[PDB]
């Protein structure tokens, strides 16, 4: 394993979800900056797992999933085998991240990504251990059913920069948003 990381885009009142899909209108350049920071690995020969909860994966449109070039991991206790186009199940975040270490997996991921819901959120978030969150901070609010865990700012430090995340604020859609990387060591 080459680390564990969160990448989540959250609205000002802390919202990700309503309705099984985004709050906003589709900010194309912010789905290409998910897809890049997901499947970029840099160890030669690996590739990077994503881990999602259970309505994350059927809030993909079918023909997204599973997320190209990344190996998809789906967590739920009521499933009894992944969902149709997903590659694994686990019934816990620490089964999942076991899994990892098993031989089908040990040499083959390169960097964790957890992309959603929020309770898969909540837990890694307060996993001991080094962790970034890269979150893109949609600066309005929107209504929304589903949100982001608190971020505990006397463990997360804001960074200054980060190699291949824009720093400068982004428009597109009449919204103003801007790509932000946090990281804890505990
Ligand atoms: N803005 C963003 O960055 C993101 C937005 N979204 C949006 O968020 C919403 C989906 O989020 P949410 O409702 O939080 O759902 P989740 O994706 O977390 O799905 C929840 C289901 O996942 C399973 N689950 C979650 N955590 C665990 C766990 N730790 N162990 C075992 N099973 C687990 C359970 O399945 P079971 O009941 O089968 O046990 C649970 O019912 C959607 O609206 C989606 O569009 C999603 C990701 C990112
Ligand atoms: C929910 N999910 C998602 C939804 C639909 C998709 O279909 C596709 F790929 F566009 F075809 C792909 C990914 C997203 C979408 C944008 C996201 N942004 C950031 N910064 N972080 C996340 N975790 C996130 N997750």
């Amino acid at each position: 394993v080459g680390s564990l990381n969160c990448i989540v885009a959250v609205s000002q009142n802390m919202g990700i979800g309503k309705n099984g899909d985004l709050p906003w209108p589709p900010l194309r350049n912010e789905f290409r900056y998910f897809q890049r920071m997901t499947t970029t690995s840099s160890v030669e020969g690996k590739q990077n797992l994503v881990i999602m909860g259970k309505k994350t994966w059927f809030s993909i449109p079918e023909k997204n999933r599973p997320l190209k070039g990344r190996i998809n991991l789906v967590l739920s206790r009521e499933l009894k085998e992944p969902p149709q186009g997903a590659h694994f199940l686990s019934r816990s975040l620490d089964d999942a991240l076991k899994l990892t270490e098993q031989p089908e997996l040990a040499n083959k991921v390169d960097m964790v990504w957890i992309v959603g819901g929020s309770s898969v959120y909540k837990e890694a978030m307060n996993h001991p251990g080094h962790l970034k969150l890269f979150v893109t901070r949609i600066m309005q609010d929107f209504e929304s059913d589903t949100f982001f865990p608190e971020i505990d700012l006397e463990k997360y430090k804001l960074l200054p920069e980060y190699p291949g995340v824009l720093s400068d604020v982004q428009e597109e859609k009449g919204i103003k948003y801007k790509f932000e990387v946090y990281e804890k060591n505990d």
